[PDB]
């Protein structure tokens, strides 16, 4: 554990004085012993003086064992023996108070490490080693706060409060408690409803997801001082813990027996407050199974005010309590939960940012703290806005703390050398090769001493990271989940989406820019990072872009969902038939869509061809587009304020018969585009509401594959070919001449850039394999697929 | 005993010396004893000098029990007692630490195997036998690395680290650790995410499927030494294990109580790292079922950093924890796991070849290794890309290592002789045949000495097989699953597919070649062996070829799935049974179809008559055609990379149904061909999808069964008939004249090779049976069914 009290360190440094003063090159146990008694007072030092051991008396013994008798003081850092005394002391302070380890613990630790020169000194100077450790103990008590006895009461309260367990107030009368950052507005509202008698019970609703106990510590504090009335005469607050009751049992019946007994003992009523966490599980009400039905006991308890209690339930949970009556709905009555505003969130963080010093990197930096919150709300994007935050500070608060090790100036090399030596050295003694190991050894220890010397030059490795908490660090971690690894993604988004889509560049820059809005925090944090409709034929660049987004935004291509909407018609069921009549709204809500998006929450959701689905599906999607939520299966709210929703649509292809082609003019791209983009725009509305499209952030337009995009998609695919065969040692290339001939297959009025994959199969995969069987090609020869006669021709060029 | 230490062997060879040196023909226990003490100062030898038993003292006793005078030393190999002492020492090396087998064990093993002449030597020379076995032990009875006492302690760390559980650091401090070739990028990505103080929990998601523990051994070492953030101050690494908890219990409640208890002791927080293996089981909730909801305790534990932990999760698990929140959403965070790239895979293998030298059939050959990976990757294809390989190395590194001792050059025959004698010999004395056993013994034992002599002449067959691990070797093991037994299959593929199907030979060579392409590489490793559609009127050769593929490639005639798509079209099969829509895709995806293909991996999947299946069926097939995966039941991804998909159809039926003649025309067939290759192949596209046909690797056209093929199919079938009756001893033949007459049923314009079975049935089975019953023909005589008047006549022949 880092950072201790002086008294420990002080005894240690006194060893170092003895290091040189007796000259022992590695500061032995003899010097440590002298160190303890030379710190004079402080229980370790003091202890030795009690048993009759002066610093003198010790040193007389010490010099008779190693003497002077060294004065070189070579590499005067400790012995491993002495290093053990320190490891032990740390633990003798774990053992005895001190997290910030002190001297006392060090003599205690010494006794533990009763070895060699130390040990023999005291047992020669008529003091048993444990007589010394004893001595420390019997003066010790270490560290204490808010504790010391002198008198307590007994009252009717005695049987009850034991069991079962806990009291926020107790630990706060021995304080370390934090508010924790309000979470203010609940706390008043409970005490009115608590100092009630015919609804003696408050009921807190909402925010789970707030760290309920933070509000509770709020309550604790406020129930003490001083708004409480004589309508709360001598009220004391004890917290329900499910864990102690369930522990030590193996049947439901045993828990209930204990619970029955407890409900009886709460009879100290009119003086007791019970806090009941997770109240719903215990009520057991309604549905298929509300769980354990403690409610039966609970209901009269609540009514009596014996269980004058505070119930912690949630949005849906309340149903399973108001359903019970008339001593569970005649118990409940609700009051409204709160938590730190988005900026306030930031501030909570800051407060224990600096208190990360047991955690370095962070301490500090506000802009970074702010980054933690702000960047997160949109980048995963489903938690609480301060909880998210501190983790980013801290991740980055280590990532960067890590970045020290490799880059101080790159003084990682010192250690590297010391490695190379050790090896040489060691192995040289093992063959021996003695004086030939010797010099390697000398080379080793040259290096070694340098390492430990420069390791406290690597307080620069603290000075690098331990306040560079800055924005960027934080951003990298938020992107890790999903400045630093987010703004290269932002600035170059079109370029990056372009680097995996060359199927419709128009589309790439458009999607890029919308993503850059959201990804820079310029959109609602209650709407997805993108809603889109992609008009045109299937996979013109469409499908490829969904992929390219995963790739660009998250750095993870493996964060892309993909569901075909043409299968979820709901009412285009035979009106645009796709052979799937039953289920459909039940299929998306009831499990499929919703389960999938829960897996990766920042997933490019690719809803293929939404033209073939009726305007009704779009209402479900609308909840994403508005709320940034979907409300579905097993009472989940899946926050779609994350994700990239990308809906492609056959709103193009079906009508489409004009070609967005550069080869028939540039005026053939953008006015055939416009021609389909008009016939599209009435099919757009017919398949997915205008209301839908009104809450869809952007309408991305593609149309049948361009001149120009094909041979670039093909030249990537042919290159995927050239790369996947090279790893296992085969060089293939399709020249530009061959990538061109392959590309011609998709041009289209209705297809897209889908057939390109096949034309790569036929002209590359298939073509190479019929050449390997032939004996045209060989291992690692470059196999050129070129066009020379309007057909592929295989040349060898290696 | 496995190249297991000299000291054993060393004491032993001195026995052989003593064997002849006093004249013992089987080296008795007296010579073994001498061997020990004449080996001077090994543990065995040394011990005896302690017991007072000098080599002299021993030998004096020894010569007085046997001593003289079998100086001829007939064969001198051991006495069976002495062979036991050696067998015992191996166990005595288990017993007294030594992986290898050395001296202590031999004296201890000797005492253990006290026996006659040895035993009497020490008990005559005033030495108790157990005093001796003691004596060896108490000098050496150990071999040690790492561990060895010297005393160290820590305090608060005690209750936690005790419980529960395994410590990777411990085995790495005692150090028997092997890296084992990581899987590096995880370790960094864990340590940012670990060295937090809020989401201080890493969560590893990846292929499991690499051996998660490789990353773990990665972590272990790197968290200790030596560049790690200050957040991770004075860390200790403890791995958790469910297995010890569940053992010795049989009720859930105790396991949970213990989990609560553990959660408490981890309070050494900010100084402890917990590794939670099999994290999923604990997390529970989600889906329709949990997994054990320890999560309740675990979630705050993770947030607190007391259970600052590393979670080793799965595909699905992340969903059911970020769904839980917010000490499970702001706790968890994923990072991407590595595996050794396909070429790298090869290298991992290679690395453990040399250590497969106690397996003595690796190292070598490189080409075999390279192959090990590569041949498996494309076929079988039942595993991930690196695992397959090493298994082949070792398999074949035993198949052939067996071929060592199966044949010497074929000098196995020597031993065979010794046997034949022994039998005769023994039994001859048991009846006796006194001297009539003599010569048999002499012939036997002649053989015997020669046998044991030639068994170490069969170090030559070891130098033959026992390091080789060949391409051929590897191939053979891959064939065992399914070079050597793959390339005869490859080279002759058309011929072999031809040998079971003659029906449209045009089709056979094509199909053959497509398999040979994939099966000889240069196709995506993810993609299937072949996607195809085979058109032609029902079973032209189509079905039969699917069979022939199974037959040829796998060595099993059938290992071929077979589904009729017309029953679950996704088109018209909505309401074939039921009056309402529920059905068709639900069977296909939902389990039925997919489970069947899941059973055999290398399986020709035959989806019959897809002619009027919806475009939807094709999308499902398409996932195979593109990715080479199918997405189905229990959230499993079945990697279609060994399936051979063959979909048959009569989609534009009429045009297919115009023969590929030959025996009628030879040029109307190649004009039916082009014609069926458009109206059919476009109805194919119209009922399927053009995208479907476009990612189908090859569309094979079979016409109606050639006029031509029939008497050759008939000559397989009619002969298959003649062969199935021969097994229980009946010889039937249909002459060429009668096989010609059988072929006549279908000659075809609208039908396949289906009516041929029926016509064999009529013309062979039915025809023989009405003649066997009437006594024209009988058992064990040859039944000629001939034509000699344009109709069958049953003739009799020898």
């Amino acid at each position: 554990f880092g950072r201790f009290t002086e008294r420990a360190q002080k005894v240690l440094a006194l060893a170092q004085e003895e290091a040189l003063r007796l000259g022992h090159n590695n500061i032995g146990t003899e010097h440590i012993l002298l160190g303890l008694v030379r710190e004079g007072e402080g229980i370790a030092a003091k202890a030795l003086q009690a048993l009759g051991l002066g610093s003198e008396k010790i040193q007389k013994e010490v010099e008779s064992l190693i003497g002077r008798g060294q004065e070189m003081s070579q590499t005067i850092h400790y012995t491993p023996r002495a290093k053990k005394v320190i490891e032990l002391s740390m633990d003798e302070a774990r053992k005895l108070g001190h997290s910030y380890v002190g001297t006392e613990h060090i003599l205690l630790g010494l006794i533990r490490e009763g070895e060699g020169v130390a040990a023999r000194v005291l047992n020669n100077l008529g003091v048993s080693l444990n007589k010394a450790r004893q001595q420390v103990l019997q003066l010790l008590g270490s560290n204490e706060t808010g504790s010391s006895a002198a008198g307590t009461n007994s009252n009717a309260n005695t049987p009850t409060l034991d069991s079962l367990a806990r009291d926020l107030t107790a630990i706060a009368k021995e304080d370390s408690l934090d508010p924790v950052i309000g979470r203010s507005k609940e706390i008043q509202r409970v005490i009115e409803v608590l100092s009630r008698r015919t609804k003696n019970n408050p009921v807190l609703i909402g925010e789970p997801g707030v760290g309920k106990t933070a509000i509770a510590e709020g309550l604790a504090q406020q129930i003490i001082n001083n708004e409480v009335p004589e309508i709360l005469r001598d009220k004391r607050v004890m917290t329900l813990d499910m864990g102690t009751v369930v522990a030590g049992t193996k049947y439901r019946g045993e828990f209930e027996d204990r619970l029955k007994k407890v409900m009886d003992e709460i009879r100290q009523a009119g003086n007791i407050i019970l806090f009941i966490d997770e109240l719903h599980t215990l009520i057991g009400a309604g549905g298929a199974e509300g769980a354990i039905d403690a409610s039966n006991i609970l209901k009269p308890s609540l009514a009596r005010g014996e269980l004058q209690c505070i119930g912690a339930t949630t949005l849906d949970e309340y149903r399973k309590y108001i359903e019970k009556d008339a001593a569970l709905e005649r118990r409940f009555q609700p009051i409204q939960v709160d938590q730190p505003s988005v900026d306030e969130s930031i501030q909570i963080l800051q407060g224990l940012r600096d208190r990360y010093e047991a955690h370095h990197r962070v301490s500090i930096t506000d802009d970074a703290i702010e980054a933690a919150v702000k960047l997160s709300d949109r980048y995963i994007s489903d938690r609480f806005l301060p909880d998210k935050a501190i983790d980013l500070i801290d991740e980055a608060g280590s990532k960067v703390r890590l970045r020290s090790f490799t880059t101080p100036p790159n003084l990682k090399e010192l250690e590297q050398k010391l490695d190379e030596v050790r090896k040489e050295k060691d192995a040289a003694v093992q063959s021996q090769e003695f004086e030939k190991a010797a010099s390697l050894r000398d080379t080793e220890q040259r290096l070694r001493e340098q390492v430990e010397d420069t390791k406290k030059s690597w307080k620069e490795k603290q000075g690098q990271e331990n306040s560079e908490v800055t924005v960027d660090d934080i951003a990298m971690v938020v992107s890790s989940w999903t400045a630093q690894t987010e703004t290269d993604k932002l600035l170059n988004m079109e370029n990056i989406l372009h680097s995996r889509v060359i199927g419709q560049d128009e589309a790439v820059v458009a999607v890029a820019k919308a993503v850059r809005r959201a990804r820079a925090g310029l959109k609602d944090p209650k709407r997805p990072i993108g809603s889109f409709i992609f008009l045109g034929p299937t996979g013109v660049g469409k499908t490829e872009l969904a992929r390219a987004l995963a790739e660009s935004i998250f750095g993870d291509e493996e964060s892309m969902i993909r569901i075909d909407m043409s299968e979820y018609m709901e009412k285009h069921s035979t009106s645009r038939l796709v052979g799937s009549p039953p289920g459909y709204v039940g299929y998306d809500e009831g499990g499929q869509l919703t389960e999938k998006v829960r897996r990766k929450p920042y997933s490019v959701v690719l809803l293929d061809a939404i033209e073939k689905a009726h305007p009704d599906v779009f209402n479900i999607l609308l909840q994403v587009l508005e709320d940034g939520r979907l409300t579905d299966s097993k009472g989940r709210t899946v926050d779609f304020r994350n994700t990239i929703l990308i809906m492609t649509s056959n709103v193009g292809a079906s009508e489409l018969k004009r070609n967005k082609y550069v080869g028939f003019n540039v005026q053939d791209e953008t006015q055939n585009h416009k021609d389909m983009k008009d016939k599209v725009m009435g099919e757009l509305k017919r398949a997915f509401r205008p209301e839908f499209i009104n809450r869809i952030d952007e309408i991305i337009v593609f149309h049948s594959l361009e001149k120009k995009h094909l041979t670039e998609i093909v030249s990537l695919m042919s290159d995927q070919l050239t790369k996947r065969l090279k790893e296992q040692d085969l060089s293939i290339e399709l020249t530009d001449a061959a990538k061109a001939k392959v590309a011609e297959e998709g041009v289209d009025l209705e297809y897209g850039a889908r057939p390109l994959r096949r034309a790569i199969q036929k002209h590359v995969e298939d073509r190479l394999s019929e050449e390997l069987l032939r004996g045209n090609i060989h291992k690692g020869q470059h196999i050129v697929l070129d066009v020379e006669d309007g057909e592929f021709v295989v040349k060898t060029t290696a």
